[PDB]
């Protein structure tokens, strides 16, 4: 490429190095020989000189002088492995074979036992530098001096036939090393298959590619296309068709370009999943199996693939699996079986095929149950710590595992305690449309139908010649367990241990009579295995119960556990010997292996294990395929109503809901809440107005984003952008994204009413059209058209959306027609759609907070003529000046009069200044922020309002059921509640207040005769009045 031969300065060591290596580099050797003798010639010593006139030599076939050119680099560094290497090439070239072979012994005993020469051979630095014809001899040499059995060595063998262009070996070696393999790889399976494209064997070349593409973790189109290639050639042009189909990872015509459009790389993932979700097709013959989200292949999960593949189930099994996830035995050398990892293309794929699926914990926030899918959710044991709804420690942590029972079709259970506890603590009991049925675990039969030859496999692979007693330590996650294995050491018994993989790797196993469990064998074989366990607040205790075998319960930190998780069961009510010394362990282990005695109570046994027969994963499994209904727990579900209130913001519109959700609290229904979690955890005052909902409410919590096709994420970011109405196809496109997320969030749940309550959240708003409901409603707690163009932008897109709803209710009458007027004719929304329902009042709440809470109250209210209070913000909204003012002036008509202010704000410090100013500060008292205002509401005389904006002035509903009469301004929210009948109301100016003080102190209150239960009647009766009947289920 360059000469530099441009520095002819001749004589310098460093110029003819640099020109020989760019000769060499350029391919020109034989014009390097000469450049490399004149450097041997400056300086003799140079082991880089030697390994350059090597190669030189080698590549003129100079066998001869290139042996020599490398054995004087390599008694420059006898340590260095690759110039023995290439005189044992060379030696083999010149045709001195014993020579060339002491080398290559030289070279292999001379290298790590693990480096690719020594399990392979010498063949494989021959490969490292694609002289093939030498690699396949070497290797086929290798394979038959030492009988190696090893798929990596055969795949190295395929790999020179392929180079070679011999394909029938390649592709018959290849398919050696994939039989040979544990477990089949996905990239081995498509060498096999290319090569036998090669060697144009297409029955055999489709069979790999298939293999290939069905175990392949990440998206591949190149296999997916050669795949749909050789199944043309064989005449299978339907199944052509399918794989040319799925030969591009998005199918669907988006219309729109991915890089313009995806914001985030979870948008990308959630894309590749909808499209799968919405077009592949269910193989009714596929089966997948999790547990413990790919970590571990254990627990129920995997008893039911076991059972299935001993009694050859028609069936092909998907396992997930994660990094390093151990395998167990019986699974391996199974092509019935293709392990998948979580989270990959294939996952995604699979979740949207598989007919059916089953998992003992959850699926991930994204999985939403395709119609005509089988889902079995089989959990993971009996519960004994606090679990679900009740575990505040991270906010709705829950959320997931009650969507994925909504999304489940069958549950089973251990025993009728843990179907209570399931269903009533994650908050799914009346929702739930699926079958739960008690057949015990399956995970139990493992330990009662323990073979001979798989009790001697254990024993083996543990270490145990002799038939003493086994004991089983498994404890849970959380130093003492030193002190304690220590103190278990004995000769008497076989001590076995199973903990966290991070416990059992920092052990120390020396000075100790323990064994730790290899993670190839499952807990509940070892149950069956050993013949006395020690755990503690392991569910597994009641996997045991039912063997007939000796239990301790040992508990040395009852106290501290029970802080931290909340146990339900007391101390000596735990199975088996409670023992809470390590010392009683040993004296507790002893007795009862002399004795030959049971200690587990029978009335434990008929709680938790009265269906433990060895016999529940026929049962499940029957269950599941809907040809067993002998173990249904048959129970009549509520009828549900579904809200959603908003973030619980303490405002208005919270404190209404809360009021309504007490008022139907004891209704016979099942009242369902819809929350972002996220949007309630940050703010300590939003989940404190949260917390004050009736225990009875069942909540469900938003997870994760929402999954959208390519197209749906820009149809959406174009309708949150403009706010417009566009076609019928582009509304169609909107709103599937929300039918999804109702499933997503909800299953095939259904409800009496699905009633937005808050108005304002638009993904909301369209998320509640979808719900399967007999009646969609919407509230409107304010003038919207005022909210729209004063602050939120995206109540354009609320009001092109009432379209989608039955009902629009305000909040009042007056409200109702304002919003008629501002929205009926513009939004094309018809007059009869709209309506209105007073807001509710919780009048027992009322009633007590004003006579109960004998709390401390200023010594200036309690001894006074004529009252008056106001409760405030100083937000100048409540334009407290005005009230002062119209004071001083009623103070001089008639002076035994006194005045009090609540509450606290910005406008604060102008009201003390004017205090002064008028003369008054022994007239007027500014009490602080009240915690509860309702025994100063009730012992006044008169509730003064001087505001001048109000939203929802429910206060002034407040005292009048507390019997103290009211004057307030006459703005359009003080006359929305009150109007012409209820209260006073005076102009809003010095002078009205004025008036109303004056008229008051002559004509006193106002004879409005104000029953608060009629009220209270009237508002829920025209609410109930908004329900369905026995209507039909819709949406919209
Ligand atoms: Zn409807």
């Amino acid at each position: 490429e360059n000469k530099k031969k441009l520095e002819a300065n001749p004589n310098s060591p460093e110029y003819i190095w640099e020109y020989a290596i760019s000769l060499i580099d350029s391919k020109q050797y034989w014009l390097a020989q000469f450049q490399l003798e004149k450097y041997i010639e400056l300086k003799p010593n140079s082991e880089q000189a030697f390994h350059q006139l090597g190669i030189v030599s080698e590549k003129l076939a100079n066998y001869e002088q290139a042996f020599i050119y490398f054995q004087k680099a390599s008694q420059f560094a006898p340590l260095n492995r690759n110039y023995k290497y290439r005189m044992g090439y060379n030696l083999e070239k010149l045709g001195k074979l014993n020579e060339a072979q002491k080398c290559y012994s030289l070279v292999i005993d001379m290298s790590h036992p693990t480096d690719e020469v020594a399990q392979f051979g010498i063949g494989a630095l021959h490969a490292k530098r694609g002289l093939w014809d030498m690699a396949l001899s070497a290797y086929l040499q290798h394979q038959i001096q030492s009988n190696s059995q090893n798929p990596q060595l055969y795949y190295r063998i395929g790999i020179a036939y392929e180079r070679l262009y011999q394909w029938t070996k390649s592709a018959t070696t290849f398919e050696q090393a994939i039989i040979l393999s544990e477990i089949m790889n996905a990239n081995w399976c498509f060498k096999c298959g290319q090569a036998y494209e090669r060697a144009e064997n297409f029955e055999k070349s489709a069979e790999f590619y298939q293999e290939a593409v069905k175990r392949s973790d990440n998206y591949n189109d190149y296999w997916w296309y050669r795949l749909a290639l050789m199944l043309e050639k064989l005449g299978k042009y339907e199944q052509s068709v399918v794989a040319f189909q799925n030969s591009r990872r998005r199918k669907l015509a988006y219309a729109v370009n991915p890089k313009d459009v995806i914001k985030h790389k979870e948008e990308e993932f959630l894309s590749y999943y909808t499209e799968y979700y919405e077009t592949l097709e269910l193989d009714e013959k596929l089966v997948l199996i999790e547990s413990f989200f790919g970590g571990n292949i254990s627990c129920n999960p995997y008893a039911i693939l076991s059972y299935m593949l001993e009694n050859n189930y028609d069936y092909t099994y998907v396992v997930v699996i994660k990094d390093g996830t151990v395998i167990p035995d019986n699974l391996k050398f199974n092509r019935n079986i293709i392990f998948i990892k979580r989270g990959s293309d294939a996952y995604l794929r699979y979740l949207c095929t598989a007919k059916y699926l089953i998992n003992n914990v959850s699926f991930p926030y994204y999985f939403i149950r395709k119609e005509g899918q089988v889902y079995l959710n089989t959990w993971h044991g009996t519960p004994m710590k606090t679990l679900g709804k009740d575990i505040k420690s991270p906010f709705m942590d829950h959320a997931n595992v009650s969507r994925n029972f909504l999304q489940a079709t069958h549950i089973i259970s251990p025993n009728r305690h843990t179907t209570d506890v399931i269903l009533e603590q994650y908050d799914v009991k009346d929702l739930f449309s699926g079958k739960l049925a008690e057949t015990g675990y399956p995970r139990i039969d493992l330990s009662f139908n323990l073979t001979d030859k798989r009790r001697n496999e254990i024993a083996e692979k543990l270490g145990f010649s002799n038939n003493k007693p086994v004991v089983f330590y498994a404890p849970t996650w959380r130093s003492k367990l030193q002190y304690d294995l220590r103190k278990l050491k004995s000769n008497k018994y076989n001590l076995i241990f199973r903990g966290h993989h991070l416990v059992e790797q920092l052990l120390e196993t020396i000075n100790l009579d323990v064994t730790v469990a290899p993670k190839d064998i499952d807990s509940n074989e070892l149950l069956g295995f050993c013949d006395l366990l020690i755990t503690d607040y392991s569910s597994i205790i009641y996997d045991f119960l039912a063997l007939s075998k000796p239990a301790i319960s040992y508990i040395y930190d009852y106290e501290e556990y029970d802080a931290e998780r909340g146990l339900y069961l007391k101390p000596t009510e735990m199975s088996g010997t409670v023992c809470t010394t390590i010392t009683d362990v040993k004296k507790t282990i002893l007795e009862h292996i002399s004795s030959g005695k049971s200690n587990v109570s029978e009335q434990d046994i008929q709680k938790y294990s009265y269906l433990d027969d060895g016999q529940a994963t026929k049962r499940t499994v029957e269950f599941m395929l809907d040809k067993d209904d002998s173990c249904i727990y048959k129970y009549e579900r509520r009828k549900s109503d579904v809200f959603f209130e908003g973030p619980f913001i303490p405002n208005g519109i919270s404190r209404s809901f809360l009021n309504l959700m007490a008022s139907i609290k004891d209704s016979g229904k099942n009242i369902t809440l819809l929350i972002n979690g996220s949007d309630i955890a940050q703010d300590q005052k939003r989940l404190e107005e949260f917390n004050n909902l009736p225990s009875n409410i069942t909540v469900l919590s938003r997870v994760g984003r929402t999954p959208m096709t390519l197209e749906e994420l820009w149809v959406r970011n174009k309708f949150e952008e403009t706010y417009q109405i566009y076609s019928e196809s582009f509304t169609n496109t909107l709103l599937k994204v929300y039918k999804r997320e109702v499933r997503r969030l909800l299953g095939n749940s259904s409800f009496d009413n699905a009633i937005h309550f808050e108005g304002y959240s638009l993904f909301w708003v369209l998320l509640f059209s979808q719900i399967n409901a007999k009646k969609h409603i919407i509230y409107q707690h304010n003038d919207k058209y005022k909210e729209w163009k004063g602050r939120f932008p995206y109540l354009e897109g609320v009001f092109n959306s009432y379209v989608f709803f039955d009902q629009i209710v305000s909040v009042s009458e007056k409200t109702m027609e304002n919003n008629i007027l501002n929205l009926s004719k513009e939004f094309n929304i018809p007059e009869i759609k709209f309506t209105f329902c007073n807001n509710p009042i919780n009048i027992q709440q009322i009633l007590s907070s004003a006579e109960e809470n004998i709390e401390m109250e200023s010594e200036f209210t309690l001894f006074n003529g004529q009252k008056f209070i106001n409760i405030g913000r100083m937000s100048h909204e409540k334009d407290q000046l005005k009230l002062i003012e119209a004071f001083y002036e009623a103070k001089k008509a008639h002076v035994n009069i006194r005045l009090f202010i609540l509450g606290d704000g910005v406008l604060k410090q102008d009201l003390i200044n004017k205090i002064k100013d008028l003369s008054l500060e022994d007239s007027v008292y500014l009490l602080g922020q009240k915690k509860n205002p309702f025994p100063y509401l009730k012992q006044a005389d008169v509730f003064i309002l001087s505001s001048n904006h109000e939203g929802q002035p429910m206060v002034l509903l407040e005292s009048l059921t507390l019997g103290t009469p009211i004057i307030a301004t006459d703005i359009v929210g003080n006359r929305s509640i009150l109007g012409e009948n209820y209260g006073t109301l005076v102009e809003n100016n010095k002078d009205g207040l004025v008036q109303g003080i004056n008229a008051y102190m002559e004509k006193g209150g106002r004879k409005d005769k104000f029953d608060p239960y009629e009220y209270q009647n009237d508002a829920m009766a025209k609410f109930y009045s908004l329900l369905a009947n026995l209507e039909h289920h819709h949406h919209h």
